[PDB]
């Protein structure tokens, strides 16, 4: 239920979990 954005290898992923 908590959203978090993270970037890896210059690719940004905004994902939500729990």
């Amino acid at each position: 239920g908590d959203c978090r954005c993270l970037c890896r290898r210059g690719v940004c992923r905004c994902i939500c979990t729990r």
